[PDB]
């Protein structure tokens, strides 16, 4: 982090400034560094703040006659890595790589530089405080510098391909993980050309992803372009429209737990979105959802809405009793009450709502059942966080359940209350219909852009909204605190004024007036004053504010449609048996090729 | 101003036309001014309308040789400014050095022309009246007008960099003042290569501004990055990413009590917030705000919310009484009374209330001492003036503390009408919690958008809507002026039909109604016209002009926030004690450099 970093950089200027050797080394004086070399009690192995020796210094400032003099007065500071814990492994070789002196890279390599050397410190780590993420080897830091010609000299003396860092990352990985994608393909190439063969390209790291699937998950579309044109082949072509066949074994990932298509639409990174729109993934999803998702979604949507048909008639149908005590209140209205258990069910109607009861229950523990072993085979966090998932829409169907067996609980010790949790399930249940929206290209979006109004404009905007109900809530209380409450009772109490000003706020209740009294004259003024600060500037910010998260959303309205259905398409071949969801692609064993399941596209060009 | 700058021109040209020397040297006749220069009667030091000679009439019209002539006849021309009140010192050299005749400079220079000459006239100084500002001295004019080989000449005769004019601007001062920058920034390079020094960049003016606060507060980021480059020094780099020391003395203004900061972010000139994208103020604050600002916010955020939540609580809990007399009124509404002080204080919870209630004082008074020297320590409307230092929430807090030290006179001296101090408290004292959203990103620019929408928006359309209100409120109460105002009572007063017309242009209250009895036509047809022109028409205008206002706020959003939280953390430096609040950016002076204040950015490029 920021200050640890700043006083390591300023002591190590310091060891540099105040070492006349490492000073020398610095600023590169031929007229110095022949007299201090001269001295044989003169320590060739000075060393700064973070270990580093002169070497280190001479090829951090350029400086290649410097570090030959270096090199000649003793050749062992090639050997020597430094030793303090953000460099805890770097050598002159890594800094000589990085700085693309290639001259310096051969005089390295001309003297014992161990190509193999891990620069294991915390500069080099894959972190949000590290400006760059190079690797610990030299050949990955030549290959992300973007040189061709200290690749190839590293390979002319040893540095192997198949090098895993502390992450596992390949060369292959750290190269995938650049920012400038086309100036790498070439170096993903020539690192290619030098493979001798478990092959190169299909280890993984430690988070078990391939560089196929890093590329998918990093948004690396470049990259996944480029490695498919080496997973294609060209069946035919003729004339503008050509036949082409596209290997689809790392893309179905058919034995894989966690597919390829999975890890890249549950990816934190939001340019593997893109990823959805090449080419053979386009296909396969367009195939897998065409041919099998949406009319699965449907009949699911369709199975869920007559679940939700049956819950809201044993809703409705429940059974109620009057009341046997006395009213003796004018404010009280209730004028029924729940029934007892041993009662509930004692005609044929209440055994019609018993079997429906049973069958909403079962519904519950079917949704318990399937949607709680998902939230352990993932992230818990990462189960819910996923706007494209479907998390909020998870979490709203889970406590829906809770609440349905909540009240199956109320109902059999014969609990009081029975409003509260059916209330909180048929609200959470009917709107867990939205669910099944993302079937459809036509209202996809338009969930996205509700929740993007939930947890985007409202939970911003509801602490101002908040602060503004609180003060007028107050005084439009403290105004009527004096006052006869059964001529205007909006703010009778503190809880109901609170309620009447945020309905105020919102519009949707009438100003308090009675024309048949004189109100106070500060109602007036402090109603005036939150008429023009609520109901005119405020609601309407949040509107305009809504109105621009709306067209947001809809500039990526295709894309983000396509995503939640490549979500629904993973989620229904995951959880579907496995007779209902055939092998997708072409099978390809009866067409003499080998254990392999292919794509056929066929497009037009010039 | 206007007229009288055109009557002095219009006398100046006929002071000219009619004098034939002075039209000799305006058209450039050398077949005249040999004959009217040969009569040793003729009077050369004939001036103008503003005491000009003959050499500003020839130096103004760009007559090289007319001006030879006129120097070889007289050669005194040069020592002679202009004597008139607009123009009261200047010479000829400064009407060739703007006409950048350099033949002319010459000329002028091999005679006896003063290079310290002061043009204090009013047509050369800093004033929206003149379109330019080039200074008094020719120096500063050679500067201002981009010529290079004019400025060596006049310092290779005299001409001190260090001239200070009569607004104490030194030519650095005036040269960062231009509009034009980067063809500045030259010159700016040359000035200071003629500096043998008090440096000559630290030298202020009467504003007690360096150039390098110039620079900040004019919004001069070109020659704050020029400023900036002879103020960093790189450390290293290595191949992408480089290391480099910004020294932060000009910038962080420690020992200064007006601060560089609080100049740049409390200066009326607009483009001074693109100050603050500039790299090492960027960090400066990001550094100052995730360290210290944003956390002593965030628990004065809490502390002022828990304030409120004891104020408000206090005010429900306030002493009232049923009230002794009778009501015999069927208007009359109020059922009880304010208790009196004697009778306020009697139990435990009016204790509780009595321990609330000083706490509220306590910090009202506390609010006053922290708020009201600010006030003095700057200037009175600048301290209420600013969008970004939070002066609309300043008066709000002010005047919340004001109105419950009111309260609490009320209180002790048992005043009736307790309801109107309290209510305005409540209001605004909520209202000012929204001081508090400037702390986070997401909900910073909304009080913006809502401070552009109450002085931007409400403030011009409310005459138009007062005049909608005023007509249409006369018109409704005339028309039920005959009426019975038992069966329709919105408009049975004229204060009470202004506020019905008002909540019927704001749709808050539902259109007058009365089934039972038949209205006046005449209210049928001028609601109908109400309802197209104020509820239709303008109420939607304002609703499009509020949030293309809304729109114009969220295209500068990160710009504005930003210097609202640069005024948040020089407001937090500058009160808050000093040990809460250590000195931002490294030592150095334990790395063996001298008393100054660095700041470490290490940043990736190519
Ligand atoms: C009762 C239901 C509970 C639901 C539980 C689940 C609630 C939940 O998980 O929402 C998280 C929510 C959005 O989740 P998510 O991480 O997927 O959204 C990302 C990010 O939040 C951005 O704001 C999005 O907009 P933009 O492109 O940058 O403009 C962007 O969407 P997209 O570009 O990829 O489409 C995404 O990068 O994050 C919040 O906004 C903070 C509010 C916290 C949520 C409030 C938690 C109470
Ligand atoms: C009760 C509370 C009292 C509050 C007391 C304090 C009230 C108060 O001081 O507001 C002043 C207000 C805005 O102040 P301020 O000078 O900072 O705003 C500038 C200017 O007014 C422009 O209109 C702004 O918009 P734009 O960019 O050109 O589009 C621009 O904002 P920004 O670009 O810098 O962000 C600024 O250059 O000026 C008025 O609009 C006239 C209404 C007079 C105010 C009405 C006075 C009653």
């Amino acid at each position: 982090w920021e200050q640890y970093r700043d006083r390591v950089n300023m002591l190590q200027q310091e060891r540099i400034r105040d070492s006349p050797l490492l000073q020398a080394a610095k600023e590169n004086d031929l007229r110095l560094l022949k007299i201090l070399l001269l001295n044989q009690s003169c320590d060739f192995q000075q060393r700064g703040a973070v270990g580093e020796t002169a070497l280190h210094v001479a090829a951090l400032y350029d400086n290649l006659e410097a570090a030959t003099l270096l090199m000649e007065a003793a050749p062992e500071l090639a050997k020597e890595p430094a030793l303090c814990e953000p460099f805890v492994g770097q050598t002159a070789l890594h800094i000589a790589v990085m700085n693309q002196n290639l001259n310096l890279v051969r005089a390295l390599l001309a003297r014992g530089a161990s190509v193999s050397a891990r620069a294991t410190g915390a500069a080099f780590r894959r972190s949000p405080h590290n400006l760059i993420y190079y690797g610990e080897h030299p050949l990955s830091f030549a290959a992300c510098v973007g040189s061709e010609e200290i690749v190839r000299l590293l390979i002319e003396h040893g540095a192997d391909i198949r090098a895993q860092d502390s992450l596992g990352n390949t060369v292959l990985h750290i190269l995938i993980l650049q920012p400038n994608k086309t100036f790498a393909c070439q170096m993903y190439n020539l690192l290619l050309s030098y493979d001798e063969h478990q092959s190169l390209e299909l280890v993984p790291n430690h988070q078990g992803l391939t560089p196929f699937k890093l590329a998918g998950v990093e948004g690396n579309t470049v990259m996944f372009q480029h490695l498919m044109q080496k997973r294609k082949h060209v069946q035919w072509t003729c004339g503008p429209l050509t036949s082409t066949l596209y290997d689809l074994t790392e893309i179905d990932s058919w034995g894989e737990e966690l597919s390829f298509l999975e890890l890249v639409v549950s990816s934190k990174k939001r340019e593997a979105r893109q990823i959805l729109e090449q080419t053979p993934v386009k296909e396969l999803v367009s195939f897998k959802w065409k041919k099998y998702g949406r009319p699965y979604f449907c009949v699911l949507a369709s199975l869920y809405i007559l679940y939700m048909i049956c819950f809201t008639t044993c809703c409705i149908y429940r059974p109620l009793k009057l009341r046997d005590d006395n009213r003796t209140d004018p404010r009280d209205i209730t004028i029924l009450q729940q029934k007892l258990l041993q009662e509930a069910y004692v005609t044929h109607q209440d055994n019609i709502r018993l079997v429906g009861e049973l069958v909403t229950v079962t519904g519950a523990v079917i949704i318990l059942l399937l949607e709680i072993p998902d939230i352990f085979r993932v992230g818990a966090s990462r189960y819910f966080g996923q706007t494209i998932l479907g998390g909020p829409f998870h979490v709203i169907i889970i406590t829906y359940a809770s609440l349905v067996l909540l009240t199956m609980v109320m109902r059999l010790t014969n609990m009081n209350g029975e409003v509260v949790p059916l209330s909180f399930a048929l609200v959470l249940g009917w709107c867990s219909v939205m669910y099944f929206a993302r079937g459809f290209q036509m209202l996809g979006p338009f969930t996205i852009m509700i929740q993007k109004m939930i947890f985007g404009d409202l939970m911003r905007f509801c602490w101002l909204m908040a602060v503004v109900i609180l003060g007028f809530a107050s005084a439009f209380h403290i105004t009527f605190q004096t006052e006869d409450p059964n001529n205007l009772g909006e703010f009778s109490d503190y809880p109901t004024a609170l309620f009447s000003t945020f309905e105020l706020f919102l519009t949707i209740i009438d100003g308090p007036a009675n024309y048949s009294v004189d109100l106070p004259f500060m109602y007036c003024i402090t109603y005036a004053a939150f008429a023009i600060i609520a109901t005119l500037l405020m609601l309407n910010l949040f509107i305009a504010m809504m109105g621009d998260t709306h067209w947001r959303v809809a500039q990526e309205r295709d894309e983000l449609w396509r995503a939640q259905v490549v979500a629904t398409t993973v989620m229904l071949e995951r959880k579907m048996p496995r007779f209902l969801w055939p092998r997708s692609g072409i099978c390809g064993y009866e067409y003499g090729l080998g254990d392999r399941w292919f794509l056929r596209v066929e497009n037009h060009h010039d």
